[PDB]
């Protein structure tokens, strides 16, 4: 991957203007799409530790969706390598496209009800903040365009940030390298496992149980409060499987393809695409 991204055939348009930054979201539409229609998005999040990544790592998905009849996008996002901030000012930017989208759904041909957050890793975490981390948004968006995302596609996300009232132990791995100092918060308002509760939008979630950056216990746990809580909550073990091991171009493509295939699935469970 290369930072500043190459995305040949999006359009691009500018979702928020942050510290003279142009922070773009990538926009992928699909065969004979008009403004009219009232399609299902998808709102890709890159990965890199809340410090570095691409837009072009889930390129090959914005394709993969708007074949198959969504508006998809990339969004850019501050990273810490690139400008000054903390994982709550990602989170606010993560809110702001969903917002965004929301907000000219209209002229995207988007349902305001089927924007779909996803990422990986770093932008798994940011995705899941969008459904249900509650604040952290940019203080001069309108709050009455809800910034909640209607589902979620998580691959390997990070989500427990805190380690308070938290079962049992949870080992030390380099990437919290005292990030404590660059969550930007205290560190719940910030950890999508801690604000589990009632009627959250629908998930599902790919993980590899050999992940060794996120264990994947972290993720089980969250899963199981999840449904206890009554909310749809799928993880997918990929057994044996090492962190990224979804992204195109890693394996023969065959976990790639088949979080694809699944995600298509899920998309289609709860009404936001119709079957091939």
């Amino acid at each position: 991957l290369r930072y500043p991204p190459e995305m040949p055939g999006a359009e691009v348009k500018v979702y928020k203007k942050v510290d003279n930054v142009d922070l773009k979201l990538y926009i992928y539409k699909p065969a004979d799409w008009k403004p009219a229609d009232r399609r299902s998005a998808i709102v890709f999040f890159f990965g890199g530790g809340w410090q570095s990544g691409s837009p072009a790592q889930f390129r090959p998905q914005c394709e993969y969706f708007a074949g198959r009849g969504m508006v998809a996008m990339a969004a850019d996002y501050r990273v810490g390598s690139r400008h000054n901030v903390k994982v709550a000012d990602c989170v606010a930017d993560a809110k702001s496209a969903i917002r965004w989208v929301r907000q000219h759904a209209a002229e995207l041909g988007v349902d305001p009800q089927k924007i779909v957050a996803s990422g990986g890793s770093a932008g798994g975490h940011l995705a899941a903040c969008t459904v249900m981390v509650p604040d952290l948004e940019a203080p001069e968006e309108d709050h009455t365009i809800s910034s909640q995302a209607n589902a979620a596609i998580l691959f390997n996300p990070v989500l427990i940030l805190s380690r308070e009232g938290l079962k049992d132990h949870v080992p030390r791995q380099d990437w919290e390298e005292r990030l404590r100092e660059r969550l930007g918060t205290e560190p719940k308002a910030v950890s999508p496992y801690h604000h589990i509760r009632a009627g959250l939008p629908p998930m599902i979630i790919f993980h590899g149980t050999a992940d060794n950056t996120v264990p994947f216990e972290t993720i089980r746990l969250f899963a199981e409060a999840m449904k206890k809580a009554g909310n749809r909550c799928e993880l997918v073990p990929f057994e044996g499987a090492a962190h990224g091991f979804f992204n195109f171009g890693r394996g023969d493509n065959l976990a790639y393809q088949k979080t694809l295939e699944l995600a298509d699935e899920f998309l289609v469970e709860i009404g936001f695409l119709a079957p091939k």
